[PDB]
């Protein structure tokens, strides 16, 4: 069959970084993240983060040693970029909550550009490096104070990653929105208590910023790092979304998401066509996926469940078996969980 038909070698070199960097930016500054003085808020986002975007930049040094630095998980450049574009976009969501909830003041170009620089330094710190050990992420750190501008904490030894950015455009330590709790006598060593702390408040903001957007992510981490507690937490405090715990096995089949959705979903005809909604209104059924590298490769190499899963990513949508129909996506997002493949 090779030999049967055409071929065209796309290589990576096909895709520099800078193009891609051009797309989010245009991208970034036509259309709207909401569906206008927001757009305006994105355009000036743009024009500040753009020398940062720049060929031999701030990116395109960091995502190089990161490249040159280990992961958990197989890195890929573009997972590391869409990484960075969807947390950009919630920071500028960011911008735009705390300019909605100022009406008298709007946030003035200065301290947004203060804001921007900084997060976007955070923003590589743990989109690059989010899935290494820490002292790995610290090694990420150093080298982009070495090589950066932006102001960055004055700690002698804490990195920059357990800082965190406020909405007033200042490092500020990630230690002083912890709480502390005290849970009761007869419920220590619960499996429902979460005892916040240091990697717990950090864990909520991302998966908060992360699931805002509705990328679908995976957690990874050893076993016994309490992944699932972590996601539930933030599922559970997140309002109007619905958990749905999903163990997948080795032998899991996509069998399995269908019953799953029409347990839980109905099907409409709405005039573009069908289109898949969870019964109860204004949730988004979010799938837990508790194990989902599990399910055992085929002799081909391909994993259909997550070939399923990322069929409905990238279309938004997905086809019925029973009359050969497209179905769009509504409402519906995925979370996954993972011990590492080693
Ligand atoms: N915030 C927290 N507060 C209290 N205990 C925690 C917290 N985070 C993790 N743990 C501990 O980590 C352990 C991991 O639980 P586990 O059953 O292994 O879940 P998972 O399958 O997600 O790893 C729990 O028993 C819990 O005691």
């Amino acid at each position: 069959t090779v030999s049967r038909c055409g071929m065209v070698w796309f290589s990576e070199d096909v895709l520099s970084t800078d193009m891609i960097f051009n797309n989010f930016l245009a991208r970034l500054r036509s259309i709207p993240l909401d569906e206008s003085p927001m757009l305006q808020i994105q355009r000036d986002a743009a024009t500040i983060m753009q020398p940062y975007f720049t060929s031999n930049g701030l990116v395109t040094k960091a995502l190089e040693h990161a490249f040159q630095l280990e992961h958990i998980m197989d890195l890929t450049r573009l997972r590391c970029l869409g990484s960075l574009f969807s947390m950009l976009h919630q920071a500028c969501r960011n911008v735009a909550q705390y300019n909605a909830n100022h009406p008298d003041f709007p946030m003035q170009i200065e301290q947004l550009e203060r804001y921007i620089q900084r997060y976007l330094v955070y923003a590589i710190l743990w989109s690059l490096s989010g899935d290494s050990r820490l002292k790995m992420r610290a090694e990420l750190g150093e080298y982009i104070r070495r090589i950066t501008t932006v102001p960055l904490p004055t700690a002698p030894n804490i990195p920059i990653i357990d800082y965190e950015v406020s909405i007033s455009g200042e490092w500020s330590p990630w230690q002083a929105k912890v709480p502390q709790i005290e849970v009761e006598t007869h419920k220590v060593a619960a499996p429902d208590v979460v005892v916040p702390t240091l990697d717990t408040v950090r864990h909520e903001a991302l998966l908060y910023t992360w699931l805002a957007e509705h990328k679908p992510l995976v957690l990874c981490g050893p076993p016994g790092s309490g992944k699932t507690m972590t996601l539930f937490s933030a599922l559970r405090a997140l309002p109007d979304m619905e958990v749905v715990g999903l163990n997948f096995s080795s032998a899991t089949t996509p069998e399995l998401l269908l019953k799953t959705f029409d347990h839980y979903c109905e099907y409409r005809r709405t005039p573009n066509g069908v289109v898949l909604a969870p019964v109860q209104l204004g949730k988004w059924l979010v799938l837990f996926c508790d194990e989902i590298n599990l399910p055992d490769m085929d002799k081909y190499g391909t994993q259909r469940v997550i070939s399923f899963i990322r069929q409905m990513v990238e279309h938004g949508g997905f086809y019925r078996t029973s009359d050969q129909t497209w179905v769009k996506l509504e409402r519906i997002q995925f979370v996954g969980a993972c011990n590492p493949p080693t």
